[PDB]
């Protein structure tokens, strides 16, 4: 009934961010249509500013006053949050373990971040981030559980429902479930007859196990997967939305993820990152054949291109 | 302009908890009137179920599965009683290195104990693990809005029991009690002053209000007032910042002398943390409070000693 956002938050996020992000195109592939027996549509967030959808949630958090923003998610969220900060005239501090390789340190510096070091543990990441937040009088922006962020990711669905007016399902890769939850909130509020499907690595299948057992079941161990963007577990804010509003979750093997990513590179000529191959792998997977033949028009979110 | 609770939440908490708490009496002391030059009224939460006001917030949180906390003193004791009223287990997270006497005391008030290591880190994560495994909820001792709303009900009773009250004086630790009370008084009768009382040895609240920003204690405070070692937090600070009129600090010696004064001259078995409000009104700087602030109600917040 009442989740950490409603669709009103998504609409507000849309107005909030639309002048500063790309309304990314929806593309097709007859080769992938033939392989799946479906009518596929590819929402190209790999074309989004900062190279992934995450600028949606990050910009909405910064515009929704703080003197600085902080995160220890140093990948696509960190990159997105730093750009959002730049747009708003404030520094972004990224908390990074001191033991991170130079190449990662340099890449984080290169996207505009001010780096603060921690020790390589979840414990240290959070407390150093808290200290930086409290010293800079800024705010921490979580990559997937922050309601302002979830609301921002949900705007993807607003665009898809307009761009593919006869869409039957969306397929969404799931890590922390920020994108999945924002989309589920939006689709089910506007057109609940459209299916919302998550796509998840078998090697990181906390979301799949959670919906099966009916309770939040985070990955016990740090996941090993080439889909680097979906290693996070779902959390306290995204799980209830995913529990009630997401229709199914499809897991894919490491090999499925690799083959799908290569298929997209080679036959679609789109430079997606492997995390973005996860949704494509799902629609190609054996179990997706159990999806009713009436679910013909399927939009897959190609969520990033930072590779 | 909009905090983590409103007056409406306080009133709902009062209705929610009234059948299971005591409307504690307000007492007086001509000796302490004489020493202060004020007309004092003592709200006796030392007489409250579980021995402190904390049952107000604890019960409201449980009525608003299992409950979990790593605050093992008056809050854990209150939370365990609330849990038992509601037919659910209460899990108190305690460091392994805690003294046997303290482990036995926590067991004796009805808790199921789970061990952690003696760090804030370990306390929180073990508490979190117990919470997920029992499908329960963690109830924070001072930052949980349902708890804050519960403590606020003290002010409802005081305003009713002392119609001509000019000020309330409240010990502050995490500021749950202070913030709840400030929300209530300033909603109902903002002409009444809300004063906090704090140990000089744990003066984060005082320093915060001075600097205009949340300034937690840098180190674990050393003070005989065990119940107010916690710093104020993200939910209670904004209320305290905007709705509390003044914070008075007191020395360790002032706290000790006030506590013995209450024992010897009032014959009330307060715990030393409850002596802090009394020390505040006796302190030198309280003499700067306008003479028109005559009727002062001090909360004697606990008797678990
Ligand atoms: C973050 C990320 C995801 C997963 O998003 P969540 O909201 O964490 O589920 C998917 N694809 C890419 C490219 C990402 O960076
Ligand atoms: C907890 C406690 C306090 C302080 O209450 P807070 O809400 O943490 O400020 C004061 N007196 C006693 C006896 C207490 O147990
Ligand atoms: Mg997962
Ligand atoms: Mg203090």
């Amino acid at each position: 009934a009442q989740y950490c956002i409603s669709f009103a938050d998504v609409e507000k996020a849309h107005i909030n961010i639309r002048d500063s992000i790309h309304l990314t195109p929806v593309l097709t592939s007859s080769i992938l249509n033939q392989l799946t027996g479906r009518n596929l549509f590819f929402k190209c967030e790999l074309f989004q500013k900062t190279g992934s959808f995450k600028i949606r949630g990050a910009l909405n958090a910064v515009r929704s006053k703080p003197k600085a923003v902080v995160t220890h998610s140093s990948g696509n969220h960190g990159q997105a949050l730093t750009y959002a900060a730049k747009l708003e005239g404030i520094p972004a501090y990224i908390v990074v373990p001191q033991t991170a390789p130079d190449c990662k340190k340099l890449a984080i510096q290169a996207y505009g971040a001010s780096i603060v070091y921690c020790e390589p543990s979840d414990e240290s990441r959070e407390n150093v981030a808290k200290r930086v937040t409290e010293e800079t009088e800024g705010i921490m922006v979580h990559p997937n559980q922050e309601p302002a962020v979830i609301a921002g990711q949900g705007t993807i669905a607003l665009e898809v429902l307009n761009q593919v007016p006869l869409v039957d399902a969306l397929v969404v890769p799931v890590g922390g479930g920020g994108m999945l939850a924002g989309i589920a909130i939006t689709v089910k509020a506007l057109k609940p007859s459209v299916k919302v499907y998550a796509a998840e690595p078998s090697n990181a299948d906390d979301c799949y196990q959670s919906k099966l057992k009916g309770k939040l079941m985070p990955n016990l161990y740090p996941p090993e997967t080439i889909a680097d963007g979906v290693k996070s577990s779902i959390g306290l804010n995204t799980w209830p939305i995913i529990r009630d509003l997401v229709d199914d979750i499809f897991t894919v093997t490491e090999d499925e993820i690799k083959c799908a990513t290569q298929l997209v590179w080679e036959r679609m000529k789109l430079l997606i990152e492997p995390t973005a191959g996860v949704g494509v792998a799902a629609v190609l997977s054996q179990h997706f054949q159990t999806v009713s033949p009436e679910v013909k028009n399927i939009c897959i979110v190609l969520s990033g291109g930072n590779v």
